[PDB]
Order: C-alpha cells, then sequence, then structure tokens
C-alpha cells in the first residue's frame, strides 16, 4: 500500500510544477481584473420613470451597460446605475477574489468566454482587450501547453522505460484485376448516387434513386454469390473483410425486402458503410482504421475505464438531483417551454449532461444546477467531472498518439538595375510601403461613409500605392528577367495581387462599376497585406514551414472529408426538411406556436388570423449533404451545436409541428458523430502533423524552425545568459559601518521574512471586495501603508549596502524598479486625491495596479515556475513570428468582414458592439472567433435570408438584400478563418512543445 502511495504522489509530482504556475498565474490575474472591474457587471439599465429593466433582443436578461465612451451604452430613457445584481443568474462577476477566480478558471478553460469577454467589455470598456488576449496567451494557451508537455513527458517517459457446378467454379475464378477495379469504381458510384439528395425530390428522382440503389444491390449481391460459389466457406467467409461485405449485402437485401424501406433511415444509409473497402487504395485512410481499431483493441482498456468514469458521473448526478429538478422546473426552463432543455432527471439526460461536460461547456449548466441544488453538492460535481473528464480524454488522445504514430548598353543598364534594387535605399522603403498600404484599409470601414474626406484621401492613397507597386514590378521585371522573376513562388504571388488590384480599378475608373463580378473582386481588395509575407524573413520563415507539410495536410484532409461524407449522408436521410416550425413573430423575439393551436403547415396557414404567424426553417438544418457538412463542422467545433440540435429532437416528420422532444432520442446520432469525427479524426490530423515536423527536422538536422540566422544567435545568446547569470562575488565591506549593514542583509532568514511578507502583502490584496466598510478601506490603506514603506526602507538599505555591486544583478534592478513603482503609485494617488485632478475611478484602480508588480517577487525565489518563465523567454521568437503571421492573417479576415457583413441583422452573438462596422469591432469579433467560440452566433444573423428572422426587404443604406446576408460567402469566410486559425494554433502550440522538450 506504501508502494503505491508513494507511486501516486509521483505522477503527481510530474505536475506540481505546471499546477503551482497555474495556482499563481490564477491568482495574479484574478488580482488585476479584481482591482481593474469590480461589481462592475452589475450595471444593469433602469428606467428614469420599483426596477425597470430592459432585455437585449432574443435574450430575457437584463441589458449590461456602463458609463464610459468605450464600454456599451443603454436605450434613451435608461441610465446605467449598479444596480446590485449580476449579469448571469447573480452568479459571475469580479466583485470578490471568491468570484474573480473562478471567473478566470472559465476564461482560462474558454468555456463559453464569449459571453464573459463581451459582457465585461459592454461594461467597463474595448480598451479591456488587453487583459483578455493577455489571459488568453499566457493564461489559456501556455498553460494548456504546459499541462499537455507535462503529460505527454510522463507518458513518453513511461512509453520508453520498457460435375457441371464444378466446371462453373473452375470457370468462375475469372478473379481479373479488372474485376477489383470495375466493384471499386461500382462502390464509388453507388456512394455518389445515395449522396445526391434534397427536399425537393421529384417523383422521378425519387424513383432514379430507388432503381439505383436496387441495381447496385443486384450487383453487389452477384458479385457475393459468384465468390462464395467460386471460393468455399474456408476461403471467402474466413475473411474479415468478406465478413464485413457479407454482413453489409444481407442487411442491404432484408431491408430490400421490409415493408418500409428504410424507412427508419438507419438502414438505408447502413450500406454506405462499404466505402471502407477503399482503405486497400487509401494509406491514410488505412491508418485512420488502424487508429480507431486499436483504441478499440490494444488501447482500449483506456477508453473502458474512461465510458465507466462517464456513466457513473452521469448517474450519480441524475440520482443526486433529479427530484429537484422536476420539483424547480420553473426555475431554469425557457419563458414558454416548461422544462429545461438540459437538465439531469433522468439517465439519458444526465449522461448528456456529463457529455457537455466534457465537450468544453460546463458553466451554461453549472449555474442553472446551482439553482435547483446545494451549490456545494453542485459545484464539486460539476468540477471534478470537468478536471477528471479533461484529463482522461487527454490521456487517450496521448496514447492514442503514440501507437499509431512512431510505433549594348542595355545589358549595363540592366545589371544597373539589378544592383540597385538589393540597395537598401529602395528595400526598406518598399518594406514600409507594403505595412503602409496595408495599413490603410482599416480605415476602409461602414462609417467611412460619414467622412468623405477621409475615403477621398484614402482613394488617392491607393492609387499612388497601385502606382507605386506597377513602377516596382515593371523595375523587377526589367533587372531580373522574366525567367528568374517567374521561377520564385512569392514573385508570382505580387504579380496576380497586382493584377488584381490593376484590373479591379480599370473598371471602377473605366464607369463600369456595376458588373457583380467586379464588385466581387473589388470585395477581394483584403489581398493587399498579403503582400507583406515575402518581405518579413521571419514571416517568409514560417510561411515556408507552414508550405513544407501541405502534401501531408491533404490526404489527411481528403480521408476526413470523406468520413463525414459519411456522416452527412447518414444525417439528410434520417431528417431532412423536417426541421421546419410555425413561428409566430410579435417583435425580434419569437415563440415558436404551441403544438395545441396549430401542429401542421395546413393548420398554421388557416389560422394566421393574428396576422404573425410563420412557416420558416432551422438556420443550419440537414436538407442537402454541403448543409449536412456545415451542420458537422458546428459540432466538431462545438458552437452552433444546440440550435441544430434541438431542431433534431423536437421534428416529427416532413409538414409536421415540431413537438417537444418527440425524438428525444436522436441525441445519440450528434453524440456518435461527436466521437468519431472529433476525438478519432483530429487524432489523425494531429499525428501526421507530428511527424511531418518531425520528418524534416530530423532531415534538417536539427536547424530551428521559425526563426532566422539573427533570431537564433540571440538565442545562443540567451541560453548563455541561463548560465552567464551569475556575476563576479561581492567583496565584503571592510568598514564596520557597511559592514554590519551588509551581513544583516545577506542572511538565512532574509529571504524568508521578504517572502512572509510578500505573501501578506498579497492576502491583503485579496482580502479586498467592492463596496466595503469604510473602516475596512481605512485599515487596507494604512497596510497599504505599513507594507510600501517598509519595502522602500529594505530597499535603500540593501542599496547603502555594496553600492553599486548589487546592481550588476538584473533582478535585483527588477525589484528596486517596483518598489520605486509603488512609492510614484502612491505619491500620485496622494497628489491626485487633491480637488483640481479628478477622474473616473477607474484611473485609480489603473494605477493601483503597482502592487501586482510588487508581489511578482517570488518569481526570482520560485523552483520550477522560474525555469517554465525561461523556457518561454527562449520560445519569444518562435511565437513572435507565428503571432506576427496570425496577425496578418486576422488582418485579411478583418478587411473581408468589415467589406462584407457591415449590415448584418443584429441577432444572436452580434450586437451594437460587436458588428463588423468598426475596425475595432471587427478585430474583437475576429479575436473572439480565433478559438472558435461564438462563431455560430456570428454566423447565424448570415444565414438569414428572408422573412421574418431578416427583412430581405430593408432599405439598409446602400446594403443590398437589405439586413439578410450571403449564406455561401460567409460560411466560407467563416468555415476558412477557423480552419486556418486552427492550423496556426496547433503550429504555435507544436513550437513550445518542442521548446519545453529541448
Ligand atoms: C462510422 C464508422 C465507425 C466505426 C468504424 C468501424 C470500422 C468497420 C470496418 C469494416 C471492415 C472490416 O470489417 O474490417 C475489419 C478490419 C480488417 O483489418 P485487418 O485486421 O485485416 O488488418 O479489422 C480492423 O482493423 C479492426 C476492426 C475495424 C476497425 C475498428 C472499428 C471499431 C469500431 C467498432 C464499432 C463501430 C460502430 C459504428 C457506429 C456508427 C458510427
Ligand atoms: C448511432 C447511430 C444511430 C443514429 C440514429 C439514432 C436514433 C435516431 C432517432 C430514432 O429514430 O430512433 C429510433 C427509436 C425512436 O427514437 P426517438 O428519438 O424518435 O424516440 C421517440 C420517443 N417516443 C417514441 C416516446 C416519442 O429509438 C427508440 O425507440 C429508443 C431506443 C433506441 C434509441 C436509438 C438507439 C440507437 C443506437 C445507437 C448505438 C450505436
Ligand atoms: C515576455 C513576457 C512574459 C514572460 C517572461 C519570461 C521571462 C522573462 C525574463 C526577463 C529577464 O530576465 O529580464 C530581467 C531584466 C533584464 O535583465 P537581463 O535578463 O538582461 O539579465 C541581467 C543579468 N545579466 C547581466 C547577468 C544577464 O531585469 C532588469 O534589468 C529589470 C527589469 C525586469 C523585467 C523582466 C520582468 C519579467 C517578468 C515579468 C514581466 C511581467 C509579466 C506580466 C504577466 C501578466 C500579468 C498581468
Ligand atoms: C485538417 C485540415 C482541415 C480539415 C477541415 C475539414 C472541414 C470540412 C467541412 C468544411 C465546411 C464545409 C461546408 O460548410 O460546406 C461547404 C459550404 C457550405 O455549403 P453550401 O452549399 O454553400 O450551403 C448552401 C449554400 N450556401 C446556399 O446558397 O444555399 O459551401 C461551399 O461550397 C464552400 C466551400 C469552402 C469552405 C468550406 C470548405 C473548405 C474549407 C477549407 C479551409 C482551409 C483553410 C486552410
Ligand atoms: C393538420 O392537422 C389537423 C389536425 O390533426 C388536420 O385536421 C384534421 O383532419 C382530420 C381528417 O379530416 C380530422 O379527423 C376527422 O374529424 C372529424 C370530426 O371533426 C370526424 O368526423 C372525421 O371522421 C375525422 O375523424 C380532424 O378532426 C381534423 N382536426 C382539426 C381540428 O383540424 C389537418 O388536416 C392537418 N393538415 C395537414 C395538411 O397536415
Ligand atoms: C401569415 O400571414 C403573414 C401576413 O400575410 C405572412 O407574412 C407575409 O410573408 C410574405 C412572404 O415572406 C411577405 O412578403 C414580403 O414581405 C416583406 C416584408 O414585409 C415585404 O417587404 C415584401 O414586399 C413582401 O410583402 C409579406 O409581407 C408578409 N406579410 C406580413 C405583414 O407578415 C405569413 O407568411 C403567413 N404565414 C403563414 C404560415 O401562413
Ligand atoms: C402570436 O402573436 C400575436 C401577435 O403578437 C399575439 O397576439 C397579440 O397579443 C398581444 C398581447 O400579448 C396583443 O396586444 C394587446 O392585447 C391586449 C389584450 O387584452 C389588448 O387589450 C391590447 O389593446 C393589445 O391589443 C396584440 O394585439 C395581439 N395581436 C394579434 C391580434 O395577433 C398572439 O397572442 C401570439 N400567440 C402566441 C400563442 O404566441
Ligand atoms: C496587464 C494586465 C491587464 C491590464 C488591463 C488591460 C490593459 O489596461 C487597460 C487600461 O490601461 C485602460 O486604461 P484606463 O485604465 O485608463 O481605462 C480607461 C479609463 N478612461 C481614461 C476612459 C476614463
Ligand atoms: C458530396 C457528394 C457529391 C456532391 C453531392 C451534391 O449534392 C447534390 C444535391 O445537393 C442536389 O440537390 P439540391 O440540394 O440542389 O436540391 C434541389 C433543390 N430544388 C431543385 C428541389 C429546388
Ligand atoms: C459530383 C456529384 C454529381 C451530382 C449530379 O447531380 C445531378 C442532380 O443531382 C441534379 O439535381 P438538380 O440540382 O437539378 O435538382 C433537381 C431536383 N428536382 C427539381 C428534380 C426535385
Ligand atoms: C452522381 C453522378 C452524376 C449523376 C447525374 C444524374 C443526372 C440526372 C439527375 O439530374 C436531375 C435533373 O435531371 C432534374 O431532376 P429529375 O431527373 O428528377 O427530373 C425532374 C424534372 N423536373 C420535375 C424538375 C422538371
Ligand atoms: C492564409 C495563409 C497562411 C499561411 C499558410 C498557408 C500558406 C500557403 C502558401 C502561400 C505562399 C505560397 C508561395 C510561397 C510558398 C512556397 C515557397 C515557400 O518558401 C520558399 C522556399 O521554400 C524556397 O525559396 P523560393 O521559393 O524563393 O526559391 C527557391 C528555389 N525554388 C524553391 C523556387 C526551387
Ligand atoms: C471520445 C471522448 C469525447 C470527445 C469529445 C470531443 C473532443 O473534441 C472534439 C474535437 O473535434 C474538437 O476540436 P477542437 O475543439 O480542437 O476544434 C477544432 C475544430 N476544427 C478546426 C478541427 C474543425
Ligand atoms: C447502423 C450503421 C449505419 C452504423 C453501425 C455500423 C456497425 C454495425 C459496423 C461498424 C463496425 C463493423 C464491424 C467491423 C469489423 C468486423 C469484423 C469482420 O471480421 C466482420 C465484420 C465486422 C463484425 C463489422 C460488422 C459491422 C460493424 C459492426
Ligand atoms: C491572372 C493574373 C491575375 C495572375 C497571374 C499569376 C500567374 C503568373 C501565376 C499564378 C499561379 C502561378 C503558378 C503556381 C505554381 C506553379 C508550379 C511551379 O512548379 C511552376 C510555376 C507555376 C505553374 C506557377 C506559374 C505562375 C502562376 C501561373
Ligand atoms: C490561501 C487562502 C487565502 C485562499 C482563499 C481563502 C478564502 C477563504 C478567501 C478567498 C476570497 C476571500 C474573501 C475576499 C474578500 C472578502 C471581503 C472582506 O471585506 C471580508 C473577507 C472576504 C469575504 C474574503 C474571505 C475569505 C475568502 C473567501
Amino acid at each position: 500500500l506504501k508502494v503505491i502511495v508513494g507511486a501516486l504522489i509521483h505522477s503527481v509530482k510530474k505536475l506540481a510544477d505546471v499546477t503551482i504556475l497555474t495556482i499563481f498565474c490564477l491568482s495574479v490575474f484574478a488580482l488585476v481584473g479584481l482591482q481593474l472591474f469590480k461589481g462592475n457587471l452589475k450595471n444593469k439599465c433602469v428606467k428614469n420613470d420599483p426596477d425597470i429593466y430592459i432585455n437585449k433582443r432574443g435574450t430575457s436578461d437584463p441589458l449590461l451597460c456602463g458609463n464610459g465612451s468605450d464600454s456599451g451604452h443603454c436605450p434613451d430613457g435608461y441610465i446605467c446605475l449598479k444596480t446590485s445584481d449580476n449579469p448571469d443568474f447573480n452568479y459571475t462577476s469580479f466583485d470578490s477574489f471568491a468570484w474573480a477566480f473562478l471567473s478566470l478558471f472559465r476564461l482560462m478553460t474558454q468555456d463559453s468566454w464569449e459571453r464573459l469577454y463581451q459582457q465585461t467589455l459592454r461594461t467597463s470598456g474595448k480598451i479591456y482587450m488587453i487583459f483578455f488576449v493577455l489571459v488568453i496567451f499566457l493564461g489559456s494557451f501556455y498553460l494548456v501547453n504546459l499541462i499537455l508537455a507535462v503529460v505527454t513527458m510522463a507518458y513518453e517517459e513511461q512509453n520508453q522505460a520498457t460435375w457441371v457446378k464444378l466446371k462453373t467454379i473452375l470457370f468462375g475464378l475469372v478473379t481479373d484485376p479488372f474485376a477489383e477495379l470495375t466493384i471499386t469504381l461500382c462502390i464509388v458510384v453507388n456512394t455518389i448516387f445515395m449522396a445526391m439528395e434534397h427536399h425537393g425530390m421529384s417523383p422521378t428522382f425519387e424513383a432514379m434513386l430507388q432503381i439505383g440503389n436496387i441495381v447496385f444491390t443486384i450487383f453487389f449481391t452477384a458479385e457475393m454469390v459468384f465468390k462464395i460459389i467460386a471460393f468455399d466457406p474456408y476461403y471467402y467467409f474466413q475473411k474479415k473483410w468478406n465478413i464485413f461485405d457479407c454482413i453489409i449485402v444481407t442487411v442491404s437485401l432484408l431491408e430490400l425486402g421490409v415493408a418500409k424501406k428504410g424507412s427508419l433511415s438507419v438502414l438505408r444509409s447502413f450500406r454506405l458503410l462499404r466505402v471502407f473497402k477503399l482503405a486497400k487504395s487509401w494509406p491514410t485512410l488505412n491508418t485512420l482504421i488502424k487508429i480507431i481499431g486499436n483504441s478499440v483493441g490494444a488501447l482500449g482498456n483506456l477508453t473502458i475505464i474512461l465510458a465507466i468514469i462517464v456513466f457513473v458521473f452521469a448517474l450519480v448526478g441524475k440520482q443526486l438531483l433529479g427530484e429537484n429538478y422536476r420539483n424547480n422546473r420553473k426555475n431554469i426552463s425557457a419563458p414558454h417551454e416548461d422544462w429545461p432543455r438540459w437538465h439531469m432527471h433522468d439517465f439519458f439526460h444526465s449522461f448528456l449532461i456529463v457529455f457537455r461536460i466534457l465537450c468544453g461547456e460546463w458553466i451554461e449548466n453549472m449555474w442553472a444546477c446551482m439553482e435547483v441544488g446545494q451549490k456545494s453538492i453542485c459545484l464539486i460535481l460539476f468540477l471534478t467531472v470537468m478536471v477528471l473528464g479533461n484529463l482522461v480524454v487527454l490521456n487517450l488522445f496521448i496514447a492514442l498518439l503514440l501507437n499509431s504514430f512512431s510505433a549594348d548598353v542595355g545589358w549595363q543598364v540592366r545589371k544597373t538595375c539589378y544592383r540597385i534594387v538589393e540597395h537598401s535605399w529602395f528595400e526598406s522603403f518598399i518594406i514600409f510601403m507594403i505595412l503602409l498600404s496595408s495599413g490603410s484599409l482599416a480605415f476602409e470601414d461602414y462609417y467611412l461613409d460619414q467622412k468623405p474626406t477621409v475615403k477621398a484621401l484614402l482613394e488617392y492613397t491607393d492609387r499612388v500605392f497601385t502606382f507605386i507597386f506597377v513602377f516596382e514590378m515593371l523595375l523587377k521585371w526589367v533587372a531580373y528577367g522574366f525567367k528568374k522573376y517567374f521561377t520564385n513562388a512569392w514573385c508570382w504571388l505580387d504579380f496576380l495581387i497586382v493584377n488584381i488590384s490593376l484590373i479591379s480599378l480599370t473598371a471602377k475608373i473605366l464607369e463600369y462599376s456595376e458588373v457583380a463580378p467586379i464588385k466581387a473582386l473589388r470585395t477581394l481588395r483584403a489581398l493587399r497585406p498579403l503582400r507583406a509575407l515575402s518581405r518579413f524573413e521571419g514571416m517568409r520563415v514560417v510561411v515556408d514551414a507552414l508550405v513544407g507539410a501541405i502534401p501531408s495536410i491533404m490526404n489527411v484532409l481528403l480521408v476526413c472529408l470523406i468520413f463525414w461524407l459519411i456522416f452527412s449522408i447518414m444525417g439528410v436521410n434520417l431528417f431532412a426538411g423536417k426541421f421546419w416550425r410555425c413561428i409566430n413573430y410579435t417583435d425580434g423575439e419569437f415563440s415558436l406556436v404551441p403544438l395545441s393551436i396549430v401542429n401542421n403547415k395546413s393548420d398554421c396557414k388557416i389560422q394566421n388570423s393574428t396576422g404573425s404567424f410563420f412557416w420558416v426553417n432551422v438556420k443550419v438544418n440537414f436538407d442537402n449533404v454541403a448543409m449536412g457538412y456545415l451542420a458537422l463542422l458546428q459540432v466538431a467545433t462545438f458552437k452552433g451545436w444546440m440550435d441544430i440540435m434541438y431542431a433534431a429532437v423536437d421534428s416529427r416528420e416532413v409538414n409536421m409541428q415540431p413537438k417537444w422532444e418527440d425524438n428525444v432520442y436522436m441525441y445519440l446520432y450528434f453524440v456518435i458523430f461527436i466521437i468519431f469525427g472529433g476525438f478519432f479524426t483530429l487524432n489523425l490530423f494531429v499525428g501526421v502533423i507530428i511527424d511531418n515536423f518531425n520528418q524534416q527536422k530530423k532531415k534538417l538536422g536539427g536547424q530551428d524552425i521559425f526563426m532566422t540566422e539573427e533570431q537564433k544567435k540571440y538565442y545562443n545568446a540567451m541560453k548563455k545568459l541561463g548560465s552567464k547569470k551569475p556575476q563576479k562575488p561581492i567583496p565584503r565591506p571592510l568598514n564596520k559601518f557597511q559592514g554590519f549593514v551588509f551581513d544583516i542583509v545577506t542572511r538565512q532568514a532574509f529571504d524568508i521574512t521578504i517572502m512572509v511578507l510578500i505573501c501578506l502583502n498579497m492576502i491583503t490584496m485579496m482580502v479586498e471586495t467592492d463596496d466595503q466598510s469604510e473602516e475596512k478601506t481605512k485599515i487596507l490603506g494604512k497596510i497599504n501603508q505599513f507594507f510600501v514603506a517598509v519595502f522602500t526602507g529594505e530597499c535603500v538599505m540593501k542599496m547603502f549596502a555594496l553600492r553599486q555591486y548589487y546592481f550588476t544583478n538584473g533582478w535585483n534592478v527588477f525589484d528596486f524598479i517596483v518598489v520605486v513603482l509603488s512609492i510614484a503609485s502612491l505619491i500620485f494617488s496622494a497628489i491626485l486625491k487633491s480637488l483640481q485632478s479628478y477622474f473616473s475611478p477607474t484611473l485609480f484602480r489603473v494605477i493601483r495596479l503597482a502592487r501586482i508588480g510588487r508581489i511578482l517577487r517570488l518569481i526570482r525565489a520560485a523552483k520550477g515556475i522560474r525555469t517554465l518563465l525561461f523556457a518561454l523567454m527562449m520560445s519569444l521568437p518562435a511565437l513572435f513570428n507565428i503571432g506576427l503571421l496570425l496577425f496578418l492573417v486576422m488582418f485579411i479576415y478583418s478587411i473581408f468582414g468589415m467589406s462584407s457583413f457591415p449590415h448584418v441583422r443584429w441577432e444572436a452573438g452580434i450586437d451594437d458592439m460587436f458588428n463588423f462596422q468598426t475596425f475595432a469591432n471587427s478585430m474583437l469579433c475576429l479575436f473572439q472567433i480565433t478559438t472558435s467560440a461564438g462563431w455560430d452566433g456570428l454566423l447565424s444573423p448570415i444565414l438569414n435570408t428572408g422573412p421574418p428572422y431578416c427583412d430581405p426587404n430593408l432599405p439598409n443604406s446602400n446594403g443590398t438584400r437589405g439586413d439578410c446576408g450571403s449564406p455561401a460567402v460567409g460560411i466560407i469566410f467563416f468555415t476558412t478563418y477557423i480552419i486556418i486559425s486552427f492550423l496556426i494554433v496547433v503550429n504555435m502550440y507544436i513550437a513550445v512543445i518542442l521548446e519545453n522538450f529541448n
């Protein structure tokens, strides 16, 4: 027992340092947030007229508004006041450290951090984007990387630790190579015929599909009969793949003999599994099948323990909270429906709740589970499931990732021009004329219409810039030469950009600025910032590194697309066009008509006596295979996963009003898709990526990636600083006056005392709350002097002792800086207390931030936190280059969105402050969706194409389609951005992982 106890202490010691780092960073950021905005979110609107709150369209909750300029304003007739109630159920805010640590925890884990990021900005202001980017990068991305690296190192160390029929049979053995190609082509054609379905399905089309299925079944059955006849059970049946083929074909002909053909729709797509037969031709698909098999096979024990854990947690939650869930339904249920959409009453819903927790969404059900049970018991269960659940899942993801993978005078002029081009006077000029040109696009926003001078200046700048670029291009042509220029890869990335701009501007100036293709091309002017990729050394290097994996990414992309086509043909069959519903739309907010009044289309048509009954489809549905792909991508990115998963369960059949959870068991389809097209299809992409960088690195022979030569030598210098830190030993003072001061300073317990004092300062900083007694305010202020005075005295003592000898140490300079900063902050506060200098309290609470600079002293005294911070220090250049590339991508998409969706109707995620009409708002939205959070909410107001959800007919300034977007371009934009950002962030994670690996 003692041996296993010690073993458990071990394998936790591995995460000891990372856990302490997480706790300390969370505490520091909690203190920063608490000081910045405490009890600020409780700023609901109240009508000047008891309490009168207005509600934002589409949401019953009150509207958090705040005083300031950046912060979100409030409708006329309302004054933002510190109404005493927190926005979400009264359970989310920064009014105290205990409520600030949890908010930062859920901001690190990223669960629904979109709401927090758009609330705290609405209240405090837009300028607070800095805190959120900092906590996401330094907090979320960094801490998850380090935890993943800890688990990876632990498990890597574990891994490396240890008659007539006979005549026909003779003639039936043709088995020509043409036969296998023919059968494979037959499989592909069967799939492509079964993958062309839709809502229309004219009778001729239905008959054609039926006869096609019949003939293909006939061919497959004839082939199986011929093979079994030619072979015997010992030869034919003995094969695993033959058994699979026989099972699928017999399940296809039995249903082909059923009364209701594939009425189940699970059997109408059971034959579709045969596409696995393409495993022979496809190595990547073979590897995917191997991944799944070994996950269920050799590595099946880990999955079994995961499943039993999830089942046990779901059962415990049900048994403990179902009675309260039923007794208090009205407390958490939606305004109209009588039951919560997600609850824990019966085992199925408890298991779905636990799966939602494991999926990365827990607070939404946490809050509600607090207003139906004791806060203590419901808080433990929700947190323990997350930590244990996400640890066990990431334990499988690595186990699968380590077993399947790795287990005349003209020529003189030409030469002169060639030499001139290489000159710095032109190179640097072009580099910063490519930066200014890219930057100038940010001012082309929707509000630009209101500043005629600004747009005129911008168009002058654009014309001059394109003229300059044409001159540069023709000079480069006349110097370098046609073949030399066109050989390079980037040379033509500039040529096509220049031509796009040229033809667009020529069309505009030719009084032909009305052609739809011309307008679309002009909308592609967001490609101008792309021109800065070649010039910058680091961005060019990272671009080359990324392009080095296109061959290794295309195969996995194709395999994922096929394995998703299967699930997009299973979903289209199970439920197509069955998502339509009859809604009642009185104001923005609408209530689907109860099935008592209208239960089908004609009823919703004859009872239109209210003037508002509407029959409209869900925004994301399963009508055809393209929408199936979109609705599977939303479930894979885990955003919009409920609007298309609620429609599924409430639908009954074609042209019938959805009923409350009639298809309560249709959640299994989405659960299965999540499992397979997620944990078993991203694991493939990741393994392929960790072998395409491991290769090409062993090929590079250790050459650093994402880094230039100057950055490499700087990295080497810093690596030496990792051992050069110590300076010469300090001589002891000779005179008693300085000698006694020195020998008192340098002592066994001096450092312990200073650390304890910093800990006490942290304690007295965290005891702070919102709206506390004036007595406690005075106490904190006075103890905020007992500490600043003491630290300044100690710093001046150590400065007097040893004179300039100690100044050589860098961190001594750092702590001197923090102490003098505290003194300066106190002086500034005292001076600003005057009657002449008065500003918002935010200025007080931001100047008071110097204390955290004064409590960062523990870093120099830390054990492993300092090592991890050193690793981050070394990795900074690589992450800087990748961040430059990511910001360039974000800028491209910002310009695209600003040009394309500045008129959509403000619904769901979009608001009056998170629109696309301004560059700041566009950057805010793109930063939010960079992690694929709320992208569904931003997409939904674009999918709308007709009334009432959007009014296609609406002046909308000059906006076309009124308040309705273009679903095709919206889907392309958002899907491309999320995929590209996933690639860039996984590059960042790989860079950090390898930097810590060294
Ligand atoms: C939409 O749903 C409604 C209600 O289900 C359908 O109307 C219904 O039509 C049926 C068949 O005519 C009616 O059944 C009949 O009821 C009368 C007595 O009212 C009885 O004498 C007949 O023998 C038969 O049982 C049903 O009552 C009627 N319900 C109502 C209130 O309208 C409607 O046809 C559906 N429309 C579509 C196209 O989905
Ligand atoms: C129930 O009755 C209402 C009212 O007739 C129907 O709404 C109507 O829907 C049509 C088609 O969407 C609308 O046509 C267009 O509407 C826009 C926006 O008003 C307008 O700009 C166009 O000129 C054109 O009229 C129609 O206006 C709209 N009428 C109203 C006032 O709602 C609804 O479709 C009916 N629903 C059912 C299921 O019977
Ligand atoms: C479906 O939508 C319609 C239209 O919004 C709803 O009817 C509307 O109900 C409101 C009351 O919530 C009516 O406003 C007021 O009603 C009171 C009734 O005493 C009246 O005294 C006021 O002068 C005022 O009219 C509104 O007029 C009425 N509009 C109509 C005629 O459709 C309907 O209740 C909704 N039904 C469901 C089940 O969602
Ligand atoms: C949204 C994009 C995010 C970034 C990732 C995706 C990038 C896609 C590709 C964009 C750039 C495509 C052109 C640049 C990539 C290829 C080039 C990538 O770097 C070029 C070096 O590999 C080779 O140098 P050069 O091509 O200048 O010339 C050397 C001699 N050879 C190579 C010509 C024989
Ligand atoms: C309802 C449909 C669409 C989804 C479920 C598909 C199921 C039934 C599939 C996926 C995994 C498949 C099995 C995979 C492996 C083997 C072993 C082989 O020696 C015979 C076939 C057999 C036993 C398959 C039978 C069919 C199977 C169980
Ligand atoms: C049409 C206008 C706007 C832009 C024209 C850009 C032209 C010159 C660019 C666009 C894409 C380029 C091609 C992209 C990739 C390759 C493969 C390489 O192995 C040989 C050159 C070749 C074939 C390039 C030749 C130049 C090219 C065709
Ligand atoms: C190691 C310790 C500090 C970890 C945290 C301990 C717990 C008990 C801390 C976390 C936040 C703390 C609270 C933060 C702020 C206030 C307001 C103050 O006017 C009274 C104390 C009170 C209400 C604190 C009580 C103790 C508290 C709940």
